[PDB]
């Protein structure tokens, strides 16, 4: 084993690799949403930029796990980054619903990794997750839920004026 | 077709999507090289950072093609981003050789896209490639070749002192 | 011939003059749109200013072709600048549709001039078009298409509230 | 018991005292390494200073446990600080190997204290360890491992030129 490795279970190492892949996958989904809202026949630029920013943040999340793996003496093992589930995202409401579910999927995986770390008596990995991941998730889930509520209030999907107004006054 | 589309051949649109995928693939390979050189049993931080920076630039290259696609009225279509060809990269020389070949692969694809654009009488796409892609490629290929030459001069792969010196005085 | 003239075909010279005229014509159309949206019974000032700005930019486009003609040793030959096709422009949606078509007409003429320049083996004229004209066109066509999409979303032509909102939040 | 004491087990109090002693012991070992590398017949000043700095940081670690003990209503109990295991440290490689093992010994003791705190249902002590100790350990272990790798690459122990180069380009 690595000269640096201490109290780092093989199962946790492997789980870190899978979580890395899922972060990359989330990043890629967000990128797809950015491109959709930038289409000339969609044209909701502030919504597009919101998703672009989320893509960038997810990539940063992935990078932090790569660094973490190496710090602990694990070995980064990469897999294919699966394309997003859809090629087109409907409208702001449908996209935000999909984003909420993605954020919740990522959060579940983080929580599962925390449980594993707990089971394996790895406080360093627990702290990493708590300090760098779990609160960001909660915040983003809350933000996206709030947006959903507002999009419904504004009459989505049918009310295009409502969708326009959201793009112009919510995505800040 | 899109209301904005003008002089944009379906074949070029599709080729733009494939090129996007290849940029993403290059980005991912570089990320793998970054992680390898950051391993505790490799530990060539400046080399690692060189590759990290190249990964970031490739991702930016990809993003610019997404924007381009939409500007022309094409539609972004994503595919899986294949994992890199190797899980470990040997040493600085082996990695730089692999990088040279990757850069040359990317360059060939750009040149092929330019030929297609020429064939389809698309000067806008030709200009985009010439102005935003082709010269960056040439520069990076030259830089990497120069590095290879220096790594060989320094006695790689066998001369570990040479490898150390490269990390400390070349990657700037 | 002019002492400066070199590799400049008569057909290209003439085509430059026609393109100059078309730029002037586009400028004049935009000016008409500005005046319409400034009418007291239309009163969409930000829309008016958008068109005023486009008129000014088209005039600048024309001026650059005059300079170009002289640089190459051609001779500027002016024709009448035809009045716009309409005296009144309906509403924001109708105007933006007309603008999209005008931009596409101008773009086609630029592309045709590029093909001529290519046929006559004039790389200087090709570069001029690519560097100073073609990308601006693509950008403006995209912007206008995006606007159209939003005006439709907002319920134009029937939804006057939608039209008001566009004037107040899109034309920036 | 102390008026401030709440949820603080006697076993944890005692373990805090032992950990304090071990921090002091680590500090003293590092000081010995500093003095060795400052000898006229060793003369690796940057290496010396690296160890001096680590000694200082370990002393600060100790001080923080004294403060902690008092905050919780425990009582600081001091024991002798044992002299280091060696009087002389060979060379940069041997010293860095000894440092890695010392850091790992300290880390194991921290992890053991965390397990005790967990067993005794003391979240405050768990947080203290996670927030102030465990990540610093991981970082230092990684840094030292990286150094070891580089010293081996440079041909230590036999390659004195390699040792010189390390002192001049790694200890930053
Ligand atoms: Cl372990
Ligand atoms: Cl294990
Ligand atoms: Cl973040
Ligand atoms: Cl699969
Ligand atoms: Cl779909
Ligand atoms: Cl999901
Ligand atoms: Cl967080
Ligand atoms: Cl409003
Ligand atoms: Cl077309
Ligand atoms: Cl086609
Ligand atoms: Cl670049
Ligand atoms: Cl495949
Ligand atoms: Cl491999
Ligand atoms: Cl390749
Ligand atoms: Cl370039
Ligand atoms: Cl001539
Ligand atoms: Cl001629
Ligand atoms: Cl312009
Ligand atoms: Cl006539
Ligand atoms: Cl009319
Ligand atoms: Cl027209
Ligand atoms: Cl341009
Ligand atoms: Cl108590
Ligand atoms: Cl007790
Ligand atoms: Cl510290
Ligand atoms: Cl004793
Ligand atoms: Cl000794
Ligand atoms: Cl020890
Ligand atoms: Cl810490
Ligand atoms: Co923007
Ligand atoms: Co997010
Ligand atoms: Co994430
Ligand atoms: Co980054
Ligand atoms: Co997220
Ligand atoms: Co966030
Ligand atoms: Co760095
Ligand atoms: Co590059
Ligand atoms: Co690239
Ligand atoms: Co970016
Ligand atoms: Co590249
Ligand atoms: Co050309
Ligand atoms: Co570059
Ligand atoms: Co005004
Ligand atoms: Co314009
Ligand atoms: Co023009
Ligand atoms: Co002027
Ligand atoms: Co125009
Ligand atoms: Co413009
Ligand atoms: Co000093
Ligand atoms: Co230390
Ligand atoms: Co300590
Ligand atoms: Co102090
Ligand atoms: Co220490
Ligand atoms: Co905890
Ligand atoms: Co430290
Ligand atoms: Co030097
Ligand atoms: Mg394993
Ligand atoms: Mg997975
Ligand atoms: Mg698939
Ligand atoms: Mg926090
Ligand atoms: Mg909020
Ligand atoms: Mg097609
Ligand atoms: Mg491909
Ligand atoms: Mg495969
Ligand atoms: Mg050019
Ligand atoms: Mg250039
Ligand atoms: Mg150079
Ligand atoms: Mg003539
Ligand atoms: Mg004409
Ligand atoms: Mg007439
Ligand atoms: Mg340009
Ligand atoms: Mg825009
Ligand atoms: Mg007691
Ligand atoms: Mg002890
Ligand atoms: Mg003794
Ligand atoms: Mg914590
Ligand atoms: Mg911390
Ligand atoms: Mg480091």
């Amino acid at each position: 084993v690595s000269q640096v490795r201490q109290n780092y279970h093989s199962d946790c190492e492997a789980a870190v690799n899978r979580m890395l892949n899922l972060e990359l996958y989330a990043s890629y989904t967000y990128s797809s949403m950015y491109a959709f809202f930038d289409r000339d026949d969609v044209a909701l630029h502030n919504v597009a930029e919101f998703f672009k920013e989320h893509s960038h943040e997810e990539r940063e999340h992935a990078e932090k796990f790569m660094k973490y793996q190496n710090k602990r003496g694990g070995r980064v093992v990469l897999q294919d980054i699966k394309k997003p589930e859809r090629d087109e995202w409907g409208n702001t409401l449908e996209a935000m619903q999909a984003a909420l579910q993605l954020e919740k999927t990522v959060n579940q995986a983080l929580l599962d990794l925390h449980k594993l770390a707990t089971d394996k008596v790895d406080p360093h990995l627990c702290d990493f997750l708590e300090s760098e991941y779990l609160e960001e998730q909660v915040k983003d889930i809350k933000r996206i839920g709030d947006f959903i509520t507002n999009l419904k209030r504004l009459g989505l999907p049918e009310n295009g004026m409502g969708e326009y107004l959201f793009d112009k006054h919510s995505v800040k």
